[PDB]
């Protein structure tokens, strides 16, 4: 009604007085005189007119014959006397390329949200999220085309799964124009881009990712006004949706309740479990404070909480505006999570400085607990950090070639156990030695031949996202000082790092990280639970390619102090790796 305009505006199937059709409503309060145009008019103007309503300023009109399947535009005299041909802001479907224009469709049936579903996207919960861009995952070899709907669903919903990720977040699938935007630039917010296939091709991909037992987070963007074809810039004449650097209104009720109603189009008419908003600093911008920005992200969370709660929002910001994923209440904004853009600048920047020349910088791996319980994190290797001569992640990494490897799996094995849930983006998961090309194909021709060093990657992170699954001390207690404990914070000459992770029955299990060349024996320190560990997870192991150091199985604390505590253990830690162990019950 109020809140999902999407199920009135627009163009919706009708039967009235007896006989079928369809019915088209748009919103435009000015302009003189409005008619609607497609393949049951010959395209006329003429033919069919529209009537203005006074108490909403919605023109509408009810034409039988007309049905699902056929195009059609608005006709319109604008409110300065022009002649101008728009397609539908709520288009469920559209034309790219050789064309702009609606379809007439409806809406779809409709997505209950689970209960399994829910529960995936929880503060308790293990995240690890696959960001994905349709048009450069994957191509056919013979022409170049992309992949359609379907066949993402028959290739990279099962690749997903198996990798072990929890999450796949796609960049923005609305109806955009140009590629080079990656779907940040939109024309239609409604309507799934045509590139890949039907909106009902895209709604069955999305069943088979939760058939799969993913969620999937889309990227929703209210941020960047339609820029482009004349879309939504002008619209009956006058500042209809923008402002009066074309951005939104979102003081006007019916704008923002485009902008709402949209993100309730997702999840209840695709099923999808989450959004991310990108460039938030962008659309609240202490002192140009944009106010209308700020309460309308506050008022599309709250109506989500109450809505489809189970559902949530994670955002990207980047000036540090307080209490970004907290409750209105205070701070506010209120999104559940928040891009970890700090850890990602720290540790990358720590990661490509020459293993000799980390013990004068340490201060960028222990920074971030600093301040991790001011926001709910999610940690992020995405896709602004792999283009405009930004380098591949492998190719930010020092020395010979087994050692930009070594450091890689190293770096993921750290991530995996820091507080904050987890995102990469498609192509780290196998070191891709050159930069994103939203053009090409992923550089899958790495994977063949006999085993290699990036086989031996993709077998890390899948063991990374299967172990961070199983033990709830990995994923439990992110957002709780409980959760993360230091064991060794200060070994800067050597690069030594281990802490301890907890779940809520206080059950650990040992992070140590190796940032040097050189091999640790017989390394001494202090831990709370003594007894037998074992390592679960080796970094340097030969399955990924490593040298295969390590401790060859049980290793029993020792009754002797060191850093403080009563009892400790002497463990091998491999050159530039690192290692979990768990303790064995007894
Ligand atoms: O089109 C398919 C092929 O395209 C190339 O650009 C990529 O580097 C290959 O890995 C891929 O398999």
């Amino acid at each position: 009604t109020h809140l999902r305009p999407y199920e009135t505006l627009g163009a919706h199937a009708d039967t009235m007085d007896g006989v079928t059709g369809t019915r088209f409503s748009v919103w435009a309060p000015n302009a003189r005189r409005v008619s609607v145009v497609g393949q049951f008019n010959y395209w006329d103007g003429r033919r069919h007119p529209m009537r203005l309503r006074k108490e909403s300023g919605i023109w509408e009109l009810f034409i039988p014959g007309a049905h699902n399947g056929q195009l059609y535009k608005y006709e319109m005299i604008d409110a300065n006397g022009n002649l101008r041909l728009k397609s539908d802001p709520y288009a469920f479907e559209a034309q790219m390329r050789p064309e702009t224009a609606s379809l007439i469709c409806g809406l779809p049936e409709k997505v209950v949200q689970t209960e399994e579903r829910k529960k995936a996207n929880q503060f308790d919960a293990p995240i690890s999220i696959y960001e994905v861009h349709l048009g450069s995952w994957r191509r056919h070899t013979d022409n170049n085309f992309w992949l359609s709907y379907r066949e993402l669903a028959d290739q990279l919903v099962p690749y997903a799964k198996w990798m072990g990720f929890t999450h796949l977040e796609l960049l923005p699938i609305n109806e955009h124009p140009f590629d080079g935007s990656w779907g940040y630039q939109p024309t239609g917010l409604y309507a799934p881009t045509r590139r890949f296939g039907t909106r009902d091709d895209f709604r069955y991909f999305i069943d088979a990712a939760h058939a799969a037992g993913l969620n999937v987070i889309l990227d929703w963007v209210p941020g960047h006004f339609p820029t482009d074809d004349f879309a939504l810039a002008e619209f009956d004449g006058t500042n209809l949706y923008e402002h009066s650097t074309l951005i939104y209104n979102y003081g006007r009720r019916e704008v923002s309740n485009f902008l709402v109603g949209n993100a309730l189009y997702w999840i209840e008419r695709f099923g999808i479990d989450a959004l991310r908003v990108d460039a938030v600093a962008s659309m609240i911008y202490g002192g140009r404070e944009n106010l209308e920005a700020i309460e309308f992200l506050r008022n599309t969370n709250r109506i989500l909480g109450e809505q489809v709660s189970g559902a949530v929002t994670m955002a990207e910001e980047s000036t540090d505006f307080p209490g970004v994923s907290r409750p209105q209440d205070m701070g506010g904004l209120g999104f559940w999570y928040k891009w970890n853009l700090g850890w990602m600048h720290d540790t990358l920047d720590y990661m490509k400085l020459d293993p000799v020349y980390r013990q004068y910088h340490h201060d960028k791996l222990t920074f971030g607990i600093l301040y991790n319980y001011t926001e709910n994190f999610v940690l992020p290797l995405s896709h602004d950090e792999v283009v405009h001569g930004k380098k591949s992640i492998l190719d930010r990494m020092p020395g010979d070639a087994w050692q930009k490897f070594a450091n890689l799996r190293a770096y993921y094995g750290w991530m995996w156990a820091f507080p904050g849930k987890k995102l990469l983006f498609m192509g780290n998961e196998f070191a891709q030695g050159r930069e994103w090309n939203h053009d090409a194909s992923l550089d899958w021709h790495l994977l063949e031949g006999g085993d290699n060093w990036h086989h031996g990657v993709q077998r890390l992170v899948r063991d990374l996202n299967l172990t961070y699954r199983h033990h709830k001390a990995m994923h439990e207690l992110d957002f709780d000082p409980y959760g993360f404990e230091w064991l060794v914070v200060d070994d800067k000459e050597r690069s030594v790092l281990i802490f301890v992770r907890r779940d809520k029955e206080g059950n650990e299990i040992i992070v140590a990280s190796n940032f040097t060349p050189v091999p640790r024996h017989d390394y001494r320190f202090g831990i709370n639970q003594p007894g037998k560990w074992r390592e679960i997870l080796n970094t340097d192991s030969m399955h990924y390619h490593g040298s295969n150091a390590g401790n060859g199985g049980t290793v029993h604390s020792d009754e002797i102090a060191s850093h403080g505590r009563q009892h400790s253990l002497s463990l091998t830690l491999p050159p530039l790796a690192t290692i979990w162990l768990v303790r064995e019950a007894e």
